[PDB]
């Protein structure tokens, strides 16, 4: 039997709910969908809806009742969604749709995307103090999954991740960043699944643990053992590092090919992550890291050091591997239920129903060796994928994805973020789900609105005109 929500987490929740209740209520973001077989007809429906919402009767109906009525039409091949806070934004967005013009709150396509979405599970550098807290208090599905992971992590490591999420005075270190982002990744994807969505394939960059869960390669319990074992070993190892044993990590604007020649001058550098066509994260002794940084800056290339005294995906991980091996005994790798672009295995693809991959050796190899991220993405583009959806508290890896997709010739990919610092977390997920609908991916747009309890919940337009 699993541990429950701790007493301190309940105390922090009550206080956060009082802070929330005393705050300035903000208008929700509402998705208004129009569609038709022909784009020209879709454009006319948008202009007709805009005319009606400008009338006194349309002005008197809530955005939510308008969007609920729209959610019940036939959903045609040519689709658009206007995301709006008030009637003025809605009408303006609908004029854009009718005019075939672009606007920040408007998505409009002539037809569905041909291949299903790639879920991107990264996470490095995405953390911030209050990540996940707002959505936890305001979304019961997300909350339920956060609490489920909070219980497994309590059982594995002996502390509550929910306490960290709810206590604004606490911040994240190397260990707690990984397990908390994992919990947020699990809960974000299950929230999406609750509304009908699903990955055609996953790709990881920790995020590998959560990718294994959503690919059906491990149970939630064994994915949690994977992230817990790696996280606490890395945090405890990094904390004992001083002096000649410190190893830095840095981003440099070199491609894999340039790195090969550049490294001939720096015998102890290794590649941590091939992140984008000309962005590589390297690691090694501080004197050599500073020198490659100075070389890149002298060549007009950007370079940036990260905050860590240890370098994962380098030989410095060798002391941890034996203990990682011991802690992961008992996990049960299963056959994947969607595709996997494995950045541990050089970016290659594993098909749904393939042989399992997520055994103990996988997690050792992943922790010790380079992450072939840009290779996995390029493999996804080359096999027809155009929609990439990142589950994260901040869309860091989507910026890397955009660089690879453009470089592989795909200049209009669908790059869908989820949460973002200083963006309303509930509004962000409305947007994520509206985009999945517009491009034709699995999503039940009716579940974006509560069930109607009376006629005031509908608007006097098709298909719910009042008789
Ligand atoms: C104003 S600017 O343009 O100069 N700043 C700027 N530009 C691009 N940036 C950037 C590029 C990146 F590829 C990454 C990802 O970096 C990782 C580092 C370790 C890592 O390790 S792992 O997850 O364990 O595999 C995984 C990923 C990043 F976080 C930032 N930053
Ligand atoms: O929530 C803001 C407000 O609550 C107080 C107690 O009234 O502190 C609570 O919330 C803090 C922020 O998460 C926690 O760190 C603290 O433990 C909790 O009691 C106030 O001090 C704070 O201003
Ligand atoms: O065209 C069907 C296709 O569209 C999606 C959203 O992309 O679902 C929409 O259409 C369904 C009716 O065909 C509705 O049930 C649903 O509410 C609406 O979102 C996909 O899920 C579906 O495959």
């Amino acid at each position: 039997e699993l541990p429950g929500v701790t007493e301190e987490a309940l105390r922090l929740k009550e206080a956060a709910l009082e802070e929330l209740a005393a705050q300035e209520v903000t208008a929700p973001l509402v998705p208004l969908a129009v569609s038709a077989f022909l784009t020209s007809r879709k454009k006319a429906a948008a202009a007709e809806l805009a005319d009606w919402m400008q009338s006194p009767e349309g002005q008197a109906s809530s955005l939510e009742s308008i969007g609920r009525s729209l959610s019940r039409r036939n959903h045609g091949r040519s689709r658009a969604v206007v995301l709006a806070h008030d009637h003025d934004e809605a009408i303006k967005g609908l004029r854009a749709v009718a005019a075939g013009k672009q606007a920040p709150n408007v998505f409009s396509v002539d037809g569905p995307v041909t291949t299903g979405p790639v879920w991107v599970l990264a996470g490095f550098g995405a953390q911030h103090r209050k990540m996940g807290k707002s959505l936890y208090l305001r979304n019961e599905v997300f909350a339920a999954w956060i609490e489920k992971v909070d219980a497994l992590v309590q059982d594995e490591l002996g502390y509550s991740v929910l306490e960290l999420i709810l206590d604004d005075a606490q911040d994240y270190g190397i260990e707690t960043t990984q397990v908390t982002i994992f919990a947020i990744q699990i809960a974000l994807g299950e929230l999406l699944r609750h509304h009908g969505a699903k990955p055609a394939a996953v790709i990881g960059q920790l995020g590998e643990a959560a990718s294994a869960y959503f690919a059906g390669g491990l149970s939630l319990r064994d994915a949690t053992r994977a992230i817990c074992s790696r996280s606490h070993l890395m945090g405890e190892g990094e904390a004992m590092l001083f002096g000649e044993y410190i190893r830095l990590m840095a981003l440099v604007e070199y491609s894999a090919d340039e790195i090969r020649e550049v490294f001939s001058d720096f015998p102890d550098l290794e590649v941590c992550v091939y992140a984008a066509p000309t962005q590589t994260v390297i690691g090694g002794p501080p004197e050599q890291v500073d020198a490659i940084l100075a070389r890149a800056e002298a060549e007009g290339k950007f370079a940036r050091k990260f905050a860590t005294k240890g370098a994962s995906h380098t030989s410095q991980m060798d002391p941890l591997l034996g203990e990682l091996t011991a802690e992961l005994q008992g996990i049960k790798p299963t056959s994947p239920t969607c595709g996997i672009f494995s950045t541990v295995h050089e970016g290659r693809y594993i098909k749904p129903g393939g042989e399992p991959i997520h055994d103990v050796e996988y997690w050792k190899k992943g922790l010790r060796h380079s992450v072939y991220f840009t290779h996995g993405i390029r493999n996804a583009v080359d096999s027809g994928h155009t929609t990439f959806l990142e589950l994260a508290p901040n869309p860091v890896a989507l910026m890397q994805v955009a660089l690879t997709t453009a470089d592989a010739g795909l200049h209009d990919a669908q790059l869908i973020p989820t949460l973002a610092r200083k963006q309303d977390e509930v509004s962000s997920m409305v947007s994520t789900m509206a985009q999945l609908y517009v491009y034709g991916h699995d999503l039940d747009i009716r579940t974006l609105f509560s069930r109607a309890s009376g006629p005031q919940d509908y608007a006097n337009i098709p298909p719910t005109r009042f008789k």
